[PDB]
This record gives C-alpha cells, sequence and structure tokens, in this order.
C-alpha cells in the first residue's frame, strides 16, 4: 500500500501529499510502525540513566552500539546510539545524541573501537539560548578523554558548516587514527531550512571525503532522532536514486524505526526530506 516512487513522478506524488494543508502527508507519517517490539534494558539501568541527554530518547537493545567492557566498572558497554541501515548496506551509520560532560570518554571510546573516520553534527552548540550539545573536542591542541586523547588538527570555517580534523591516540596503543567532523551550521533555530541548498551540498561535501573502508559514518545532533534521521534519510535514498531511479522514504523510515526510536522526530522533517530530495532529483 506504499511502493515506491519513480523518480519522474515524485514531483506529483509530493503535490498529492501536501494537498489540503499536508493532509495525505500527515497520514501517511502517523501510518509509519515497523511491527516489533522491543527491549531498552540497558538505557535503564541505574548506571546508564546520567548517560542519556533525554530519558525519554533511548538506545533498543537488539541494535545498540556496544563498548569493550572495562573490567570492574558496571555499565561500562553502554552508549546511547544504535546502529542504523543504508541502502543496501548494513550497520552505514552509528546514529547518536550530542554527548554529555559525563560521556565524552565514552564517545571518542566509541569512535576508536568502531574505526569510524567520520562524524556528523547536525547542530549547534547552543541554539536560541539552549545548549543542543556540549563540546566534546578540544578547540585548540590535545584533549584527554577517558582513555583517548584527541588533538585538533586543522579547521576549515565556511558559511553553513566547519570541517575539523582529528588525531586520536588510546592509551597502551601505538596506533594513531583519523577523524574528520562536519558541523553544518545553517539549520534554524526552529523548523526545517527554508530551502533544501545549503544541506545538499553539505552532504556531498561529507560523502566525498568518507573513506570506502572505515567503520559506520557517526551522525548526531541533540538526541539523534530529528536532524540525525533526516541525514541519514537523505543520504540513503540519493544512493537508491543513483542506483535504481526510485525513492522509497516511507520504507526507508519505517525501517529505520526498527533500530532507533522515534527516527525523523517531526512531520516537517517529514516533508523536508521530501523536498531535498525532488530538488537533488531536478538537478
Amino acid at each position: 500500500s506504499h511502493p515506491p516512487i519513480p523518480i519522474l513522478e515524485l514531483a506529483d506524488h509530493i503535490e498529492r501529499l501536501k494537498a489540503n494543508d499536508n493532509l495525505k502527508f500527515s497520514q501517511e507519517y502517523e501510518s509509519i510502525d515497523p511491527g516489533q517490539q522491543f527491549t531498552w534494558e540497558h538505557s535503564n539501568l541505574e548506571v546508564n540513566k546520567p548517560k542519556n541527554r533525554y530519558a525519554n530518547v533511548i538506545a533498543y537493545d537488539h541494535s545498540r552500539v556496544l563498548l569493550s567492557a572495562i573490567e570492574g566498572i558496571p555499565g561500562s558497554d553502554y552508549v546511547n546510539a544504535n546502529y542504523i541501515d543504508g541502502y543496501r548496506k548494513q550497520n552505514a551509520y552509528i546514529a547518536t545524541q550530542g554527548s554529555l560532560p559525563e560521556t565524552f570518554g565514552d564517545f571518542w571510546r566509541m569512535i576508536w573501537e568502531q574505526r569510524s573516520a567520520t562524524v556528523v553534527m547536525m547542530t549547534k552548540l547552543e541554539e536560541r539560548s539552549r545548549v543542543k550539545c556540549d563540546q566534546y573536542w578540544p578547540s585548540r591542541g590535545t584533549e584527554t578523554h577517558g582513555l583517548v586523547q584527541v588533538t585538533l588538527l586543522d579547521t576549515v570555517e565556511l558559511a553553513t558548516y566547519c570541517v575539523r580534523t582529528f588525531a586520536l591516540y588510546k592509551n597502551g596503543s601505538s596506533e594513531k587514527r583519523e577523524v574528520r567532523q562536519f558541523q553544518f551550521t545553517a539549520w534554524p533555530d526552529h523548523g526545517v531550512p527554508e530551502h533544501p541548498t545549503p544541506f545538499l551540498a553539505f552532504l556531498r561535501r561529507v560523502k566525498t571525503c568518507n573513506p570506502p573502508d572505515a567503520g559506520p559514518m557517526v551522525v548526531h545532533c541533540s538526541a539523534g532522532v530529528g536532524r540525525t534521521g533526516c541525514f541519514i534519510v537523505i543520504d540513503a535514498m540519493l544512493e537508491r536514486i543513483k542506483h535504481e531511479k526510485t525513492v522509497d522514504i516511507y520504507g526507508h523510515v519505517t525501517l529505520m524505526r526498527a533500530q532507533r526510536n522515534y527516527m525523523v522526530q517531526t512531520e516537517d522533517q517529514y516533508i523536508f526530506i521530501h523536498d531535498a530530495l525532488l530538488e537533488a532529483v531536478t538537478c
């Protein structure tokens, strides 16, 4: 009852969903249901509760990213983070919350252990005088986070985003790992971008810099479900268009909801994903 949409029909499809003040859009969006039961026992452990930015945004057990256990430290395997599939890609992303002072250590250890090369930050640190994320990286020089030393190497500031490159070393190892962070800075304080154009450009830039041989790309916003979900669905759907000349946004969001609660958290985000993708096809 929700088939894929050929790219040449996308405009008409969206038109229909927009009709009568987004009537059909809102009907489609609210129908999304993975049809499964989940558990989130780890997220609810007394020791792990302070590790959640939002107590109501948890990590399903079956898809959660595990940290290796630290001997004698209960709860040491936990991070509020889940693997998310891409288009014909298994566990291609990690969707996670903006890290907390108490979890900066866990966040970098996850980066290290998961062999990730790329972090996508979908938010400013503060917007509308509210903290969306805490600064988990050094403004300059080197910073130690739990077991990992992180050194800022390079910063490129543009109008709509920044790119920071880091060097990581781990306590006990001699490896150097390189990580870049792409921070999109042009998402509005309220609602979704007026135009998809800057976001799409940001995404191309990210995709040209993620090595084909790395672990999952880390994507994060505040709770790791709204703007995170948008990044992930748009990226996957673009790869789908390249391969198949169809979109199935509905089917993919249903799939992502089986991996992490609330992925694509608002109807307006759902609509923006359609808008961004239509712009990309009419290009």
